[PDB]
């Protein structure tokens, strides 16, 4: 497995940036009510409140926040992404997982210069630059995209792998929380190989377990976890009942008029399907099932029907106000 990993740099912000090349540097806050590194470098963050930064940093910009456009730029990359590998996984909105192990016959030099190539395309149509990483599994080809996430393109080969695993931190590892890396580092677990030295229960009693089983695994180099043909975007829709009631009659052919909307509006058979119950207080119920399978409109309605069901013996004396559905893992291709 030849992975490469693509990451848009500071999207929201380098969006902004080329379209108002004037910020060509000025220390930009991509803000959202209801960020790039200039202004990250000083302090800036994202999840903390807006007032500390730009007081933190005042002269700092707070642009809008235009997500329609950071869509309409990442959707225009992801499909010049896909092109390029026998296999993609869309992560977010701005991160891919390729695996061209075939487009270039397991041929690892071969693959790193894809990666060259595709870093260049991208930026003479979008004229944006991107951070890949080309390694063996996923999580070598984000970890090493990350130790030069600025316009980097890193690069562990096959053999460089049980090296690379011994010299790494914990606090350089995704999934893991900084709250929880804060407390391996106290219990004296600096790399992931002292991972090694702590025996299971000492571990999950305080990692996850889930997160348990990955450390070990990567510590080993064991966690070979694939490439899936398929987008963790998600897509919903959700429509208002003529009025509130807990009929079925009623709701169900509005739920179907919601799956059928949804459907339209993803590229592919969804694995996973979510009945989502706004009801009378306002206030969510939810309730879906993932199919490894692919699912279909056909046991959509089927499937969806139950779930309603049951979110109808979950809340009694709440009627309904909207009925929605939220279609995730689209397989595509």
């Amino acid at each position: 497995m030849i992975v490469i990993f693509v990451d848009f740099d500071y999207f929201f912000a380098q969006v902004e940036e080329v379209l108002n090349p004037q910020y060509k540097g000025k220390p930009l806050v991509v803000s959202v009510y209801s960020a790039n590194y200039e202004a990250r470098k000083l302090g800036v963050k994202a999840g903390m409140p807006i007032i500390k930064a730009m007081q933190i940093a005042p002269s700092a910009i707070y642009v809008p926040m235009r997500k329609p456009i950071y869509e309409a730029f990442s959707n225009r990359i992801m499909n010049l992404l896909n092109k390029h590998a026998d296999k993609i996984e869309v992560a977010s909105i701005d991160e891919a997982y390729l695996d061209v192990t075939n487009k270039v016959e397991g041929n690892f030099e071969n693959g790193i210069e894809l990666a060259r190539k595709i870093k260049q395309e991208i930026l003479e149509k979008e004229k944006i630059t991107v951070t890949v990483g080309v390694a063996p599994n996923k999580i070598l080809a984000k970890i090493i995209a990350d130790k030069s996430k600025p316009n980097g393109l890193g690069v562990i080969r096959p053999t460089e792998v049980q090296d690379f695993l011994n010299e790494l931190d914990i606090d350089e590892i995704p999934g893991i929380g900084s709250v929880l890396a804060r407390r391996l580092n106290e219990l004296g677990i600096q790399k992931l190989r002292d991972i090694l030295s702590k025996n299971y229960n000492e571990l999950e009693k305080i990692t996850g377990k889930a997160k348990a089983l990955y450390l070990l695994k990567l510590a080993q180099n064991k966690y070979s976890e694939p490439v899936e043909n398929k987008s963790k975007i998600p897509h919903g829709r959700y429509l208002t009942l003529p009025y509130n009631t807990r009929d079925v009659k009623v709701i169900l052919p509005y739920l179907k008029k919601a799956i059928n909307e949804a459907y339209n509006k993803v590229n592919g058979i969804p694995m996973r399907i979510t009945v989502i119950a706004i009801m009378e207080d306002l206030d969510i119920l939810s309730k879906g099932k993932k199919f490894k399978h692919g699912i279909s409109i056909d046991n959509a309605y089927k499937v969806a029907e139950d779930l309603l069901r049951e979110l109808l013996v979950r809340d009694k004396r709440r009627n309904v106000r909207r009925i929605g559905v939220k279609l995730d893992n689209i397989i595509i291709n």
